[PDB]
């Protein structure tokens, strides 16, 4: 659990190619923003054991932090499916139409693949709150730990926990020799100011 | 299994509101076509036991008919998730981009919520064939048994099996007293010629 789980999960994500790092040759995201990292947890679908380890971890986060949960909401659908089955709970998903039942007062936990800028997380929470549900919080597989997302969730009073995060993944990548100390500095600078291209030459 | 399973599943679908019948007051589908029936299996997501009974049934259809399966493809994502977990198989899904691994020669089974006109089923099969996969066939929760769909799948050489179908559901609905003999005739005529509004006054 905690730090051990974060490093173990980061190791798996790197190993299966669900998270890529290229600090010396930046990726360009669909927004046009340069980044040393990209996460695509859709790839976990192809790994039956790794995806189960992830679903078990998400379930453990829910039991630990949101034990009164009544409904699981995905945005993500596959992992919400795996979590809701392990917990024998109704599921719904949010496109902002909600598919599946989400009734007034029901206690909901959101399952997200990734917390990035916070926009997509807030969009999902807002849909559920609009429907009358009590959103307990969010559990996600990964988070880039960006200040923008942190502030958005804090301001909306949404508790959020992730199985692994950028910090753990940077450390594991260095332990593995994928990156070194020079790239670690670039990774640290990107997280602090992701839209500022100074990180590229940090 | 077989007829028993089809009637049991139809009963559950009616009971949870996943299939509606209104032969005396036709629905208008998004295409503008009048219909005595509508199926929305997204509602099964809210029913932990019923959805498990469905996933177990889909798994049984795959074991019975497509035993050499290597990958489960959803289009549907939640049920493909439940089936792939029970079978410990990699999963992918098809939007026609394929998310998750679908490699050359891998034996794939498609999991569909509903077989209607055949268009959406063919679209999914074609994407997987284009990717180089061997599509073993399709398993679905429900089928309207329309001739249009039957012919499209036959012409593309795609084997298709459904847990329940229109015929079983009509029979169960009559047994339950939801519909009678007069409405049964209207239902029979719609299936034969769904775009011809003579069924409305059959
Ligand atoms: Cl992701
Ligand atoms: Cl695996
Ligand atoms: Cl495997
Ligand atoms: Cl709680
Ligand atoms: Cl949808
Ligand atoms: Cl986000
Ligand atoms: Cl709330
Ligand atoms: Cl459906
Ligand atoms: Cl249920
Ligand atoms: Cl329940
Ligand atoms: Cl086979
Ligand atoms: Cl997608
Ligand atoms: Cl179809
Ligand atoms: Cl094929």
């Amino acid at each position: 659990q905690s730090n051990a789980m974060k490093k173990e999960i980061a190791s798996h994500l790197l190993e299966i190619g669900a998270v890529f790092l290229q600090p010396n040759d930046p990726f360009t995201w669909s927004s046009g923003m340069k980044s040393p990292i990209y996460c695509d947890n859709r790839l976990t679908l192809s790994y039956p054991k790794v995806r189960q380890t992830i679903a078990a971890g998400l379930e453990e986060l829910i039991k630990e932090h949101f034990p009164t949960v009544e409904v699981i909401a995905g945005t993500g659908i596959a992992h919400a499916a795996w979590v809701s089955d392990r917990m024998d709970l109704p599921m719904c998903y949010v496109r902002n139409q909600i598919e599946g039942k989400a009734e007034k007062g029901q206690k909901v936990v959101v399952v997200e693949d990734l917390i990035s800028t916070g926009g997509s997380a807030i969009t999902c929470v807002e849909a559920l709150r609009e429907a009358g549900c009590e959103v307990l919080g969010i559990v996600s597989i990964f988070t880039y730990e960006l200040e923008a997302g942190k502030e958005k969730l804090e301001a909306a009073n949404v508790a959020s926990y992730s199985l692994s995060d950028y910090s753990a993944l940077t450390e594991v990548a260095a332990e593995k020799g994928i990156i070194g100390q020079a790239e670690t500095k670039k990774l640290q600078e990107w997280r602090k100011n992701p839209a500022d291209e100074a990180w590229i030459t940090a």
